[PDB]
């Protein structure tokens, strides 16, 4: 099947604008209903083989809500739970989730992948932090969707944007790379908002190597950077043989079944799964822990390295939103991404912080904050006036 074909789809519920006004009540008003729906489509591995992935759909409607409307990618957290489908999750949170809330509840179509490996897709890992799969899975979905859209005979206007949170803003802006440099004829890209991505993620692995960075204590770094090691290692196929080579015992033979696996992060890190991040030196062999952050030859530094988002110019207007009390993604990677994009000649990005300014507020759980923060930041300065 070709790239973008609609497997299957179907709708699971429908929340009245009313009902999100209530959510949003406890003031911003919704203005369209939001329909829910789900689908799973033809796309490509990480070596271009054949793979199948799944993805929500979130459709805007309502007497007050007529079309167009554009169309927005959206690139989702670190899910660690494999059978994971984002639609599934809106539908059992009875839609609340800042998506519906803040965005289709205001005429924005949204489409996101559930990536590969993950909900419905038959890959056989994630390839957590690869910018070329998660751009491909990003993009099919959003071929996906639009055929659905065609069917249903949903008005859009054209305009695309796209926006992800978290690892889903470093989705966000690889996907936003790969449509500039091959797909702008097909995508006519008009904003991109990456929330709390770690577009220089090298160097954030780097930073918060000790445990911790200037920021505060990196208290998910066990659990996020397994997650990272083990899927770079079933991408690349280059960093170890037996994970022996970089976890010490027990940790080595119970890391890679979680990533993804039968657990969510959440439950990984309140029932103590994995040692918390105080135990880093017991945790990693003390080789490997010395040598990635002063080898840059270290396979997996350099796995990372191949996924930076920093050496390209920028052509979409770009608004790159986070929190300077942020500690599991320090602001820096926006800032190192913005010096960086001016320096190839792009001024089209632009940074907005939505921390308290107060160093007080510095952690690890600052990260989360930002999701809802940022969609609402970044829709009111820069999404609403590309529409």
């Amino acid at each position: 099947p070709a790239r973008g074909t609609l497997l299957t789809s179907n709708f699971l519920t429908s929340y009245t604008r009313d009902a999100i006004s209530a959510m949003l009540a406890s003031p911003e008003q919704a203005k369209c209903n939001v329909r829910v729906a789900e689908f799973t489509y033809a796309t490509i591995g990480v070596e271009g083989e054949p793979a199948t992935a799944s993805g929500v759909l979130l459709i805007p409607g309502g007497e007050r809500c007529s079309g167009p409307y554009p169309l927005l990618g959206w690139g989702h957290p670190t899910e660690a739970l494999r059978a994971q489908e984002q639609a599934k999750e809106i539908r059992d949170a009875k839609g609340d989730d800042p998506l519906v809330t803040r965005l289709a509840s205001q005429g924005y179509v949204v489409v996101g992948s559930d990536y590969l490996g993950l909900g419905k897709s038959n890959y056989a890992y994630h390839p957590y932090l690869h910018s070329a799969s998660e751009a491909s899975a990003t993009i099919d979905a959003m071929r996906a969707a639009r055929s659905v859209l065609q069917h249903l005979k949903t008005p859009l206007s054209g305009k695309v944007m796209l926006s992800g949170y978290s690892q889903g803003g470093h989705t966000a802006m690889a996907t936003q790379r790969e449509i500039e440099a091959h797909l702008s004829k097909e995508f006519h890209l008009v904003a991109s908002a990456p929330i709390s991505g770690p577009y220089a993620l090298e160097q954030t692995f780097l930073d918060s190597w000790s445990g911790s960075n200037a920021v505060g204590e990196n208290t998910f770094g066990i659990l996020l950077g397994s997650y990272a090691i083990v899927a770079m290692q079933h991408t690349y196929k280059n960093i170890y043989l037996e994970p022996g080579q970089v976890f010490q015992d027990p940790w080595a033979a119970k890391v890679e079944p979680l990533f993804p696996g039968k657990q969510s992060l959440t439950d990984m890190f309140l029932n103590d799964t994995l040692p918390s991040i105080d135990k880093v030196k017991s945790y990693f062999q003390p080789g490997f822990y010395s040598d990635f952050p002063s080898n840059p030859a270290n396979p997996f530094r350099q796995d990372l390295a191949r996924n930076n988002l920093l050496e390209w110019a920028p052509q979409t207007p770009t608004l790159l939103c986070g929190s300077s009390n942020d500690a599991t993604v320090p602001l820096k990677n926006a800032q190192t991404a913005i010096a960086s994009f001016q320096q190839r000649g792009s001024n089209q990005v632009a940074l907005v912080d939505t921390g308290t300014g107060n160093a007080s507020d510095n952690s690890a759980f600052a990260h989360m904050l930002t999701k809802e923060s940022c969609i609402v930041v970044v829709r009111d300065q820069l999404l609403d006036k590309q529409r």
